[PDB]
């Protein structure tokens, strides 16, 4: 851990400048006060921050990297757990709106903040557009002095952009690209056509591998002052790569593991990497028997599938697969280090929290 | 006349940019890139625009008042309507979410976003965060290199902000604020504990007031860099008294002026809704008024809403409105003065835009 201390105190002190500035600002009463807290609490608390963090332990490699009176360091950290903050408000922005979305039941044990029962998906959808203006208020307000603060600004809406990019291709894959009209109707369920998986990574990185991946690295290089020190191109391929990784890793425990929450991609009929890479390679009659029980709440419709997967020795290709990006990611390090070593043993040990998730 | 056309001809511009910026970062297809195009056309076009002219207004009015040369005249009218654009597009996204919101089933005469055929509130939120998102992606752009960029990025930013709070304001009016709690489950019917002059006062301010009248005029000093030739309080403040008039006088004439002289119904009291007319009343009658009025409003009975208009007449509410109106008059007269003392072509500009909200 070692920066979990220091990240949840500066939560804290986000949050009452938050709540505060509101207070200032727009006269805020203390009813409603009170419900963005538990608003913020709920939808921003319960996760292991591991984005949050990963500018964190980042940052403190690059500014460790040079030489750093305890005051300037001390800032940096600060710094870092802010954009930090940034980055699970945003991640925590998406997770509110694409719960109302996708209808959701539940979130980490409990039901989606839009289904708490005096929440509703009315209020729910503009407390998501609160917790997005709320993560520039935070920039605004502690990078004010900082000369990062124009740059942070650019690439946190431009990974805004991104993630609503891939949103829009998650949304936009149920039906054949080409009859998605607005005044057309296709409704209801998919016919498979952008189920390929190349789609499928199309979507991924955009909706996952940039705001999960490639800002907390930035952000880290931002805060610290060392964004000129590392090749850009480099950046980008780890920050795919490993990106791509943990949602196929995601998509086959949902599946594959007991894990003790209760998996639902099957049901949902989720654009996964299960779907894709069984419906590119798996022999005709098997596809037959997928597209006819896939999408289905039912329990037998989903055990048939995940006995098809098996048939299909996924699980085993899963850990191919994970032994392929074992390989890339291992290069793309050691091209780093040859490059700065401090930021390449910063992404060895994010690859080490990525890596076989349990 | 006058600016119209260059403003439609840079959204054509605008949206070329932004729908090929995609199709460069995030390999946006053919089919997809369409949708997105009759998503901004149908959320962006067939309004007024009177927010986003108002910036060229108002940028054009200081660029002749500085008495620059050509070239540079031409970059601030096309500076004024690309930020004019931002106005619109953040309005755009803000109906877009109300919409789903709200449950409401038309807008400009035709069916909201989320209700066209082959978009469902699904897809539909995620198409308004795009919206919000290319606002930014515009200053991004456009502003690369502008001096003014970071401020017009924080005052919008800002402004979404207070937005969203006028939002929340808006949907928690239902029921009394000391029981509003995410855990309680409430009464999706109004028990009137929030209708009050000062609630009705905060949603039309924040909800409003800043992204109608205060970020229009701010745009357009940043654009043509004659901020600092104003009185920042005294525009904020004139901005703010505008705003919260026009909604008022909205409010009046949803229910007092006839169906010919503002072609439509006039459904403010069937609708229940936290009008400036039920929240004067509510606070000021006597007791058996008040539960009268309480037995008959929100109702669709010809017979319960011509009761109501008895009473908001036996309260005298024109009158009231009358002495309110005439209040304003001087306040925002009075502010107008004051800013001919420093600057006399954004005076008119304020001038003008007043004398449109009469
Ligand atoms: O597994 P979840 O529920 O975290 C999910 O990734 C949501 N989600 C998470 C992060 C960003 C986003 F836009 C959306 P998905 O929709 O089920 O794939
Ligand atoms: O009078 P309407 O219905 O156009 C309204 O102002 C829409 N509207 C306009 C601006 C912002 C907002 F989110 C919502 P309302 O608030 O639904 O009454
Ligand atoms: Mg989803
Ligand atoms: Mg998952
Ligand atoms: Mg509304
Ligand atoms: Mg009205
Ligand atoms: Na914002
Ligand atoms: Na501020
Ligand atoms: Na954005
Ligand atoms: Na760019």
């Amino acid at each position: 851990m070692a920066h979990m201390e220091r990240f949840q105190k500066v939560y804290e002190e986000v949050q009452e400048f938050l709540l505060g500035d509101a207070e200032k600002r727009f006269e805020m009463d203390v009813h409603r006060k009170g419900y963005l807290k538990s608003m913020m609490d709920t939808t921003c608390l319960g996760g292991k921050y591991n984005r949050g963090l990963c500018v964190v332990d980042v940052a403190e490699a690059m500014a460790k990297d040079t030489q750093m009176d305890a005051a300037a360091m001390e800032r940096v950290l600060h710094d870092a757990c802010v954009c930090g903050w940034m980055i699970e408000m945003l991640q925590a922005h998406f997770l509110v709106e694409d719960d109302i979305m996708d209808h959701s039941k539940t979130r980490r044990g409990k039901p989606c903040w839009y289904l708490h029962p005096g929440v509703t998906a009315q209020v729910a959808i503009n407390d998501g557009l609160i917790l997005l203006a709320w993560a520039t208020q935070m920039a605004l307000h502690y990078f004010a002095d900082r000369p990062f603060l124009a740059e942070v600004l650019r690439v946190f809406h431009d990974v805004d952009l991104t993630t609503t990019i891939g949103q829009l291709y998650d949304v936009t894959s149920m039906v054949d690209s080409a009859k998605l009209d607005a005044k057309v109707a296709h409704a209801n369920t998919t016919d498979y056509v952008e189920y390929t998986p190349f789609n499928h990574r199309r979507i991924v990185v955009y909706k996952t591998a940039y705001y999960t991946y490639w800002l907390p690295l930035v952000m880290g290089l931002l805060v610290s002052g060392t964004l000129e020190k590392v090749d850009k191109k480099a950046t980008h391929k780890v920050a795919m790569v490993m990106g791509e990784y943990f949602q196929v890793q995601d998509d086959v425990m949902d599946c594959f593991t007991p894990p003790e929450k209760i998996g639902t991609d099957i049901e949902d009929a989720k654009c996964s990497w299960l779907a894709v890479t069984f419906l590119t390679t798996a022999p005709a009659e098997k596809v037959a028997e997928f597209k006819a029980n896939y999408g289905s709440t039912d329990p037998a419709a989903v055990a048939v599938i995940k006995q098809l997967y098996t048939e299909q020795n996924l699980l085993a290709r899963f850990e191919e697969y994970e032994k392929a990006v074992v390989a890339e990611v291992e290069q793309l390090i050691a091209a780093l280090e040859a490059q700065n070593a401090a930021f390449a043993a910063s992404v060895k040990v994010l690859w080490s929290k990525t890596y076989k998730r349990q």
